[PDB]
């Protein structure tokens, strides 16, 4: 019943959920070859039109895939450069800390875009960096980060590039081979519009090969997981979330049917721009300037009316069939509205009407 | 439902457990965290013990991620593990300790043998550096039921922390983890509870779980941090959880209560397993283990010694009749397995025995 205006888990189509009504055996080819290997093939082609890439699927939250990448790719003498401008870049630094990996972090603040000169300066002044981690859509605020110039700078400096594309892959066109991304992480449940249960890594095969024997976790051993899928035709070393994987297979078919990432991006971009215009017509201000907006999720300042309360606003909107999202900026009073999943222009129009009816602090 | 999965899990789930997945949830909303997650947590502790002092943590990923979260979070920098290795899951515990650089002494009596309490006792007495012990309750490798009471009792007498891998027993074999002196019991969403895969869980003695704070070797698998967030944020999972699989689990817990609880499920499983063994013997099949070592969960049988017998051909012929059996997992034994859990009833075992006979192409 609710329309979830979240970044994911979000409102999935009826067919994506119905695809979960079948049980699968984890040791049978009908699952491994017919479902898993197909997802792997499709994911690589979605990420790039070029050769040399491969995919690995990993059980757990998308954070477990980010952690599997960091912990498996970085050697004993490695150092990670993190571009931190929100919770996800900060979480990458936190993973490095847990795994005792030295970290250089450029942290301009949660509402600031990192400048190319900041990444270039870190690379030029710290030769110990071996790896660079960047976030494509910083979901914290919904900022769209300029990943091309950062990846380009890192590659020119001979670094391995890790991209957290959790909230962008499948909704924002990117060719990870052209961008020079060595490891791209993304989610089953955001722009692809599947359900949560696993994440995945699309990696340059020669870079993934270097991960062998370097892992800091058995569950999160990226090369071991990949090797098993490679030689055992899709087999996950340990139990996988079968139903969610089959839902993902369905989500990939619906993305092809929509017209691919280009068509999905166009829908998302139209939803986001329509939402921003609608919100401005009601007196809401986006937290970020329009040039920094992603087409995925948008942060808005909380109304400054003395009677405004997020909980009361959230409840009134839920009563009208819409679930909005908490702000994630520690120094700003804000909220978020995603426009992905089963969200179409007609939904944005109904939403704007519902937000006006939920503005209890105004006649 | 083309097949009945005679696997240890993922298995054949009820229609209501799968139908429960047809709803989307917001990971930041109380209708999911308080109404679904906190209820599962409360129910899981009461299922594990009738006593106070215990708590639960849910962890995204395979059950292995939960075992690894326990080992990596519970064991300090100077800790040492004693593990009984009498199958693949005891061996995997030793492998996790190796990945995490945790000193580990394995007691390996063989995969068709129960650990000798004298060897365990001697290993404990002669090595005061051991801080932790681990054992697998139902060794799914063979379907062996391990003697956990005497093992846990010996470890407790030696002042050790007891870890129980009850992946394939919890919910199908009556146990009171407080009475047994288990400090951490790991189990999964998709075995005797009959949910779908997606997450595992740990039921721990609260005072023991508290010692895990700050000791974790993984952010994703930080047991105390995951628990603390669920405790103070009313069910909130730090990172995205497999919502649909969690809601399916909530439904699986209701169906276990409706069945008559662990006592009734155990009785069904015991009857299934004993009926299956008698049926298999009538066809000339020999179980790997002596009857006194059988768990009521899954049974391993020796491969027929006919020169034309091949597991793949037998497996296919059974699939054609609507049954999915399971490959053998024993070191130095040619064998196969048949689970009798999930939506498996006496009438299914009877149909299975008929189907096994029709699949005996070499006779
Ligand atoms: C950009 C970005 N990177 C990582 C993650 C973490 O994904 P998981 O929650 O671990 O699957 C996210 C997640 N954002 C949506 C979930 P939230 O609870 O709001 O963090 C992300 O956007
Ligand atoms: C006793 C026991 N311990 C751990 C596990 C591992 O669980 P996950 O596969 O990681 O969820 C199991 C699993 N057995 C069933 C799956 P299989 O592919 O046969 O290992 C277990 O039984
Ligand atoms: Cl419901």
């Amino acid at each position: 019943e609710y329309l979830l205006l979240t970044p994911g888990p979000l409102s999935t189509s009826e067919a994506v959920r119905e695809a979960m009504l079948k049980d699968w055996c984890t040791w049978d080819d009908e699952y491994n070859k017919d479902i898993v290997e197909v997802i792997r093939t499709k994911l690589v082609k979605l990420a790039t039109k070029h050769s040399g890439y491969t995919s690995v699927l990993m059980q757990g939250s998308g954070t477990a895939s980010v952690e599997a990448t960091i912990g498996s790719a970085i050697g004993k003498e490695g150092k990670l450069l993190v571009v931190d401008n929100g919770a996800y870049g900060a979480r990458i630094a936190q993973i490095a800390d847990y795994l005792n990996i030295p970290c250089h972090a450029v942290s301009p603040g949660e509402t600031s875009q990192p400048h190319l000169n900041e990444v270039e300066t870190a690379l030029a002044s710290d030769p110990a960096i071996t790896h660079v981690a960047i976030v494509h859509c910083e979901t914290t605020t919904g900022m769209l980060n300029p990943i091309e110039a950062f990846a380009s700078a890192a590659k020119a400096h001979g670094k391995v590039v890790i991209l957290d594309a959790m909230s962008s892959f499948g909704g924002i066109p990117i060719d990870i081979a052209e961008l020079g991304i060595d490891f791209m992480i993304s989610s089953a449940n955001m722009c692809i519009q599947g359900v949560p249960g696993f994440g995945f890594v699309i990696a340059k095969k020669t870079e993934l090969e270097k991960c062998q024997g370097q892992a800091r976790s058995l569950s999160l051993d990226l090369y071991d997981q990949w090797h098993c899928m490679e030689v055992n035709h899709g087999k996950w070393r340990f139990t996988s979330p079968t139903h969610t994987v089959r839902a993902f297979y369905q989500a990939l078919l619906e993305l092809e049917q929509e017209g691919g990432i280009e068509a999905r991006h166009n829908r998302y971009q139209t939803n986001q721009k329509t939402l921003v215009a609608g919100m401005r017509s009601l007196g809401f201000e986006p937290l970020l300037s329009d040039d920094l907006h992603s087409p995925i999720i948008t942060s808005f300042y909380s109304p400054t009316h003395s009677d405004y309360q997020f909980k009361a606003f959230y409840t009134r909107l839920k009563e009208q069939g819409f679930v909005i999202y908490p702000g994630k900026v520690s120094n700003a009073d804000c909220f978020r509205i995603g426009n992905i999943g089963e969200v179409y222009p007609a939904d944005i129009e109904r939403l704007i009407g519902a937000i006006e009816k939920a503005m209890y602090w105004q006649v």
